[PDB]
Formats: C-alpha cells, sequence, structure tokens
C-alpha cells in the first residue's frame, strides 16, 4: 500500500472449499470405460479435508490481518460476519473459514432462514428477482466468445483432445451406443431465459476438468485414472473450464443479472452509498466480512468490474477456496481506496495441504479494475470512483427489493 495507507475493512467473496461432485449424470459415466471414484461424503458437499484446507486459509487471513493491524494480535463478535449460501458446502465453508480464523471462539455464521430457497444474493435470477431475455443472453454470448458459438469447439481442439485421451472417449460406452471424436460428436450449443447453459463439449468438459482438480485437491489416490502428468495438462484441461466460466458467467449482461445483489452488497459494506439488502444483526463495528459462495458469483463479480487474472500455480481462475478479497484502505487525510486481489491456494498448496502463513503464503493476485480511470499505479482505487462504476454495472431490476 502507498505511504500514509491504513487497511479499514476486508470484504472477502471466498468460493466454497473441496467438495464432490455436484452431479454424476449417466452421460458423465458413459464418455470413459473408466469407473468415477467414489468420494467419502454425499454429492455437492464438502469433505473433511476441504474444510481443513479452508481452515488454513482461514489461518492465512488471520496472519494477514493481525499483520495489517486490522486484527488483535479471540476477535470481539462485532469485528467479524459470515454470511454464507444455504449449501452445505457454503455453509460448513463458513464455519471452517471461523476455525482458523479464530479457533475454538464459537464465533456465529449466518445465512438465509429457508434452506430449501435459492438465496437471491447468490443467486437472483434463480430466486425470481428478476429475469433475462432470450435474444439478449444469446447475442452477448456470441459477442464474448467472438466466434459463433457452434463453433466454439474449434477453438479448443487441443484442450479437447487432451480431454478425449485422459477419459478414453473412443472406447466408451457413449461411443458403443453412438467416427467418434469427442468434439465433433458434441458441437458446442448455447441452450436457453432464466436457464442458461453450454451444452457440448467444451460444457461437459468444462465440469469434468473441474472434477479432476478436485480430486487432486481431495488427494485422491488414483486422479483422472493416473492420466494427468504435467502443470501443463493441467492448464489445458482448466482451460476448458475456464473458457465456459467466462461465457456463462463473466459475459456482461449475464454477470449484470446474476451479479448485481452481490455487487450492491460488497460495495454497500466498502462504504458506497449503494443501497443494498442489511445483513442481519452486522455490526457497523464490522472489519472482516466473510461471504461463502460459488465459483460463479467470483466470474459475475470479474465479469461487471471487467477484472482479469491467471493465477500462478492454479490452473482454474475459480479454485476451490479461492476468493476475491475487497479492501478498503484510507489514505493520512482520510480519503478512502479500494484495492482488490484474488487470494487462493495453489493445485500444489491444497494436494499437500500446506501451512499458510506470512513466511510461506497463499497465492496472491493484485487486480485492476480497467474503469477506475484514476487508480494508482499498485491498484488502489479511489471510492468515490469505485462507487460509480458500481453504479454504472448494476442491473436496477435486479436489485433486492
Ligand atoms: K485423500
Amino acid at each position: 500500500a502507498p505511504a500514509g495507507f491504513q487497511l479499514e475493512k476486508v470484504v472477502i467473496l471466498s468460493r466454497h472449499g473441496v467438495r464432490a461432485p455436484t452431479k454424476m449424470t449417466q452421460t458423465m459415466r458413459d464418455v470413459t470405460p473408466h469407473q468415477w471414484p467414489e468420494w467419502p461424503v454425499k454429492l455437492g458437499y464438502i469433505t473433511p479435508r476441504g474444510e481443513h484446507l479452508i481452515s488454513l486459509m482461514g489461518g492465512f487471513y488471520r496472519e494477514r490481518f493481525q499483520q495489517q493491524g486490522l486484527l488483535p494480535k479471540c476477535p470481539t463478535p462485532d469485528a467479524v460476519y459470515v454470511w454464507a449460501d444455504v449449501d452445505q458446502r457454503t455453509r460448513k465453508t463458513g464455519e471452517a473459514f471461523l476455525a482458523g480464523l479464530a479457533p475454538q471462539c464459537d464465533l456465529a455464521i449466518h445465512h438465509q432462514q429457508n434452506t430449501q430457497q435459492a438465496d437471491p444474493l447468490f443467486h437472483p435470477v434463480k430466486a425470481g428477482i428478476c429475469s433475462m431475455d432470450k435474444s439478449q443472453v444469446h447475442a452477448a454470448v456470441e459477442k464474448q466468445a467472438g466466434t459463433p458459438i457452434e463453433t466454439l469447439n474449434q477453438r479448443y481442439q487441443a484442450s479437447l483432445a487432451l480431454m478425449s485421451s485422459v477419459l478414453d472417449f473412443p472406447k466408451s460406452p457413449y461411443c458403443q451406443q453412438h467416427l467418434c471424436d469427442f468434439s465433433q460428436a458434441m458441437p458446442s450449443r448455447l441452450a436457453i431465459g432464466n436457464k442458461v447453459a453450454l451444452e457440448g463439449a467444451v460444457g461437459l468438459a468444462s465440469t469434468l476438468a473441474e472434477i479432476f482438480l478436485l480430486e487432486h485437491a481431495q488427494g485422491m489416490p488414483k486422479v483422472a485414472w493416473g492420466n494427468i502428468h504435467t502443470e501443463q495438462q493441467w492448464n489445458s484441461l482448466l482451460k476448458l473450464h475456464n473458457a465456459q466460466f467466462d461465457l456463462m458467467s463473466r459475459t456482461p449482461y449475464i454477470a449484470k443479472h446474476n451479479g448485481t445483489p452481490l455487487l450492491q452488497t460488497i460495495a454497500h459494506a466498502l462504504g458506497s452509498n449503494i443501497t443494498s439488502r442489511p445483513l442481519p444483526d452486522i455490526s457497523p463495528d464490522n472489519k472482516i466480512l466473510f461471504i461463502a459462495g460459488h465459483d460463479a458469483n467470483i466470474a459475475n463479480i470479474s465479469g461487471m468490474l471487467g477484472m482479469t487474472w491467471t493465477l500462478p500455480g492454479q490452473p482454474d481462475n475459480t479454485p476451490p477456496g479461492g476468493a476475491l478479497v475487497f479492501e478498503r484502505w484510507v489514505d493520512n487525510a482520510g480519503k478512502p481506496y479500494v484495492s482488490v486481489n484474488m487470494v487462493y491456494q495453489t493445485l500444489a498448496q491444497l494436494h499437500d495441504q500446506a501451512p499458510l502463513t506470512l513466511q510461506h503464503p497463499a497465492g496472491s493476485v493484485r487486480l485492476n479494475i480497467p474503469g477506475c480511470s484514476d487508480q494508482t499505479p499498485d491498484g488502489y482505487c479511489p471510492l468515490s470512483t469505485f462507487s460509480r462504476l458500481v453504479s454504472h454495472s448494476v442491473e436496477p431490476a435486479c436489485q433486492l427489493p
């Protein structure tokens, strides 16, 4: 931080930790002759190991926030607040974060009281806050791709060939029941206007690549049937996943519909004069706000703010436990600024369960907000400017009533 700057508040939008596959469909089973390995928990649940890996991040956050003078060297209950999505995986990630940040302090997490409905903070379109127009979705995704979607597979030939090899797709029951080239067999298509999906090879491979990454992060004895040997290969496979998220979650039209409530909540917590839905029982003296969500949430916020990144040592742009960390800093004369970093465990740190300390830290990338005309060279954006960007980026129809 520049000369005289002081950290005042932190807002962490974190993905949940290492989880089992959220689904295992007949198609997923049929695209390989290999057997998918069994997980120790129900579909979509965070594992005990994933909780531990989140706690290690909590421990890192504690050391960092102590160092920067924000936290004491148990915090007061007012100083730390957790809002988790209703899923087991997010709830337990919020708990695991507190177990690392403030061990055995019994700090509360919060979440929506009806866990049988979507939380509109995280899924406003699904919750029925607002809707999208089918023709505008189609147009926006095509523009984001810069190529017709029908030929998207051509752009990812190398990656799709590598997926095919890892799966042994030509030998699979799918190829037995239907040339059997992964890319040609499953052309990319957009399925749409409150439900939007990328169908075909890239969509499917995106899911599978993420599952392989989760297997590795879980320290499973056999990952992708032993077929992923190098970091290059991990990058090539996760490229498919990152691409699907660029199109389905970063595309500004979609990003603004699904991301508006979160961005308002984040902005308000940083000190913007943006309406946001108050979080129940939060203190005006709050110092750390931890929001436990999903990769789509991070990607939405990325899209809205025009923020892009690559993470050294981490093939997934939105890995389990990876978090956008927004910070309000003030200069010596009390002017507020916002910084944003994408803070994460490398693939190796996930696999090894590495302790994360000041000496051996989490990965961290400082993000540029391109529209922040008066940002400093080290990426500090005046709050006044940040607030204007937020005002321009939100979809008013999607603000939380
Ligand atoms: K294991």
